[PDB]
C-alpha cells in the first residue's frame, strides 16, 4: 500500500491546468434544460452521498456518467475513510453563472464536495481520496471546498 498524503490548499491533481487532455479536457459549452447537451445529464440519488441542492432545483445531482461514476467510487471511499460521515456536494452542475466563464460547472463536469461534518480539517485528504477514485481533475480550491472534474466522451477519435 502507498501513504496516503493530503492535498494542501490551493494544490491540483494532477499538476497541470484543468482544460488540457491529461486533465478534464476542454470546456464543451454551457448546458441549459432546453439544450440538446442536456441529455448528457443523469440525475445521481445515490444514497450514500448528500447534496446541499441550495437552489432547490436538484440541479446538484445532475450530472455527467463519468462524473457519476467517479462521484459513487468517491462515496465508497469517504464511509471508508471515515465510518460514519458521508461525501457531500455543495456545488454540481450550475444554471446561474456562480463561476468563472467557461467553468465545467456549467456542463455537469465538475463538483465541489465536502464531507457530511463540514470538518474542513478533513479536506485535504478528501482531495486525495478524490484523486484516488479516479477523478481527472482535483483543486483544493477553498478552506470550504474541493473541486473535482472529468473529462467528457467527446474527445476519442
Ligand atoms: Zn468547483
Amino acid at each position: 500500500p502507498r501513504k496516503l498524503v493530503p492535498l494542501a490548499y490551493k494544490q491540483f491533481s494532477p499538476n497541470v491546468p484543468e482544460k488540457t487532455l491529461g486533465a478534464s479536457g476542454r470546456y464543451e459549452g454551457k448546458i441549459a434544460r432546453s439544450s440538446e447537451r442536456f441529455k448528457e445529464l443523469t440525475p445521481n440519488y445515490n444514497p450514500d452521498i448528500i447534496f446541499k441542492d441550495e437552489e432547490n432545483t436538484g440541479a446538484d445531482r445532475l450530472m455527467t456518467q463519468r462524473c457519476k461514476d467517479r462521484l459513487n467510487s468517491l462515496a465508497i471511499s469517504v464511509m471508508n475513510q471515515w465510518p460514519g460521515v458521508k461525501l457531500r456536494v455543495t456545488e454540481g452542475w450550475d444554471e446561474d453563472g456562480h463561476h468563472s466563464e467557461e467553468s465545467l460547472h456549467y456542463e455537469g463536469r465538475a463538483v465541489d464536495i465536502t464531507t457530511s461534518d463540514r470538518d474542513r480539517n478533513k479536506y485535504g485528504l478528501l482531495a486525495r481520496l478524490a484523486v484516488e477514485a479516479g477523478f481527472d481533475w482535483v483543486y483544493y480550491e477553498s478552506k470550504a471546498h474541493v473541486h473535482c472534474s472529468v473529462k467528457s466522451e467527446h474527445s476519442a477519435a
